This record gives C-alpha cells, sequence and structure tokens, in this order.
C-alpha cells in the first residue's frame, strides 16, 4: 500500500459513465454500444458551441492524443489536465454534468484529506482557482515547495506531494515536471501560508492516539503505546 491517492472519485465517475453509455446503447444510440474500456468521465469542452467545462462521458476512441484538453479529478474534487484532447467536430460523448458533479461532491466527503482541504482553501481564497501541492516550479526539475498552482499547469499523470489525512507526507495526481514552458510559471509559492493552513487543522485523533493515514477518511487512530 503506497502513501498515494487511490483516485477513487475518478474511478467512480468512469464506472458511472460506463453505465450511462450502456443505457444510451439500450435506448438505440449506436455509437455508445461499446466495452467499458472505451468509456471514461472527463471534464472538458464538447463539440463546437459546447464551450464550457462540463462533466461528460467520453468514448476514448474519439479523443485526440493532444492537447480543448480533457481534465480528470483528484480526490478533493479538483479538475486537472489528463492526457488527450476533444475533437470539436468528431467527439463521441454524452454530457452528464449533474449526476457526475453530485458523485464528485459525495466522493470529496469520503476521500478528501481535511489537511489538504485546508491547504486548497488557503490557495483558492488567495488565488482563485488554484490548488496546493508541494512540487516543482519553473525551470527546475529538482526543488519542491508548497505552492498554489493554477490547475491548468498541473499534470494528472504526475504525482506530487500533498497532505495526508494525518497531516503527513502523501502523493496525489496533479504535479509539475519542473520544465520551462509558459504553463510552468503558473503558480504562487506560499510556504508559510500553506504550512500554517495545514497546521491549523484539528486532528481526527486524540492527543493519546497515533494517527496512521489512509486513502479514505477517517485515518486510523491507534491508542498510543504505554510506558510498558
Ligand atoms: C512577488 C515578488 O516578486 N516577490 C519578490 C520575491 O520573489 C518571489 O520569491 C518567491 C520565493 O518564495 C518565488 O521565487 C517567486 O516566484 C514565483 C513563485 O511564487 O514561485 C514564480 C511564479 O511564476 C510567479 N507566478 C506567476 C508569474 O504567475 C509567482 C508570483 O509572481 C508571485 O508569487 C506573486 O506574489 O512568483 C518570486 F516572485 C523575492 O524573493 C523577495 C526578496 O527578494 O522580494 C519579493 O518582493
Ligand atoms: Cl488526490
Amino acid at each position: 500500500h503506497s502513501p498515494a491517492s487511490g483516485r477513487y472519485i475518478q474511478q467512480m465517475l468512469d464506472q458511472r459513465c460506463q453505465e450511462i453509455a450502456a443505457e444510451l446503447c439500450q435506448s438505440g444510440l449506436r455509437k455508445m454500444c461499446v466495452p467499458s474500456s472505451r468509456i471514461v468521465a472527463r471534464n472538458a469542452v464538447g463539440i463546437t458551441h459546447q464551450n464550457t467545462l462540463q462533466w461528460r462521458c467520453f468514448d476514448t476512441a474519439s479523443l485526440l492524443e493532444s492537447n480543448n484538453g480533457v481534465n480528470c479529478v483528484d480526490d478533493c474534487g479538483h479538475t486537472i489536465p489528463c492526457p488527450g484532447g476533444v475533437h470539436r467536430q468528431n467527439s463521441n460523448h454524452a454530457t452528464r454534468h449533474e449526476i457526475l458533479s453530485k458523485l464528485v461532491e459525495e466522493g470529496v466527503q469520503r476521500f478528501c484529506s481535511p489537511y489538504q482541504a485546508s491547504a486548497n482553501k488557503y490557495c483558492n481564497d488567495k488565488f482563485p482557482g488554484t490548488i496546493a501541492r508541494r512540487s516543482k516550479g519553473f525551470g527546475n526539475n529538482v526543488e519542491v515547495a508548497w505552492r498554489c498552482y493554477e490547475k491548468a499547469s498541473l499534470l494528472y499523470s504526475v504525482y506530487a506531494e500533498c497532505a495526508s489525512n494525518c497531516g503527513t507526507t502523501w502523493y496525489c495526481p496533479g504535479g509539475r515536471r519542473g520544465t520551462s514552458t509558459e504553463l510552468d510559471k503558473r503558480h504562487y509559492t506560499e510556504e508559510e501560508g500553506i504550512r500554517q493552513a495545514i497546521g491549523s487543522v484539528d486532528s481526527p485523533c486524540s492527543e493519546v492516539e497515533v494517527c496512521l493515514p489512509k486513502d479514505e477518511n477517517p485515518p486510523l487512530c491507534l491508542d498510543e503505546s504505554g510506558q510498558i
């Protein structure tokens, strides 16, 4: 078991989209009659005129290899660029923004570390749209620091440090490579503010318990060992 996000919200959205595609197939929508491996949930634009980011059930065979990028979701419910792009003319998808958004809201309660939630809130309050990671900055692929990152600048396939539900080291999808692209500039380093945000969270365990973090809330609170 790795100290890493299970990406449980994204897993649930993909499974719900697989059911929805199957239902649409049964209603006669031929292009949706596919194996489950062909269907994922992504947050993205759609075809021409569908210009807002919405949750949609995509046929992967209709996605482009690049980036109209598509976004996946972390276990605190933030949308982050994933591999691929929407074909604005040829996309095969079903927009299902309400059911999928509701599943994200439910998942956040289950899976989002209150320590990470506090860090994210700090960042969004100060720089709207940003989330917290301890990751790379511009043109340096070694140094990490707590920063508020514009979500568009993160890569879902790259794991970066985040706060566990014990306020300890964890890793989450949505990270930086430390490359030198314009996107690599889109962050605000906030070591003191983010650390204070994380430190301000009340423990789920008592002062007489040891917090062992888990990929779902609550963490394990084990009775502290005695002076045996
Ligand atoms: C704002 C500024 O110029 N402050 C001077 C200090 O420079 C800042 O030092 C921090 C170190 O914590 C960063 O190196 C920093 O760079 C970044 C960042 O936060 O990582 C680089 C980002 O690309 C940029 N974001 C953009 C362009 O979208 C941010 C952003 O400009 C900034 O966070 C806004 O507050 O900055 C860097 F700017 C400097 O170290 C001290 C003393 O020398 O003086 C400050 O005034
Ligand atoms: Cl996560």
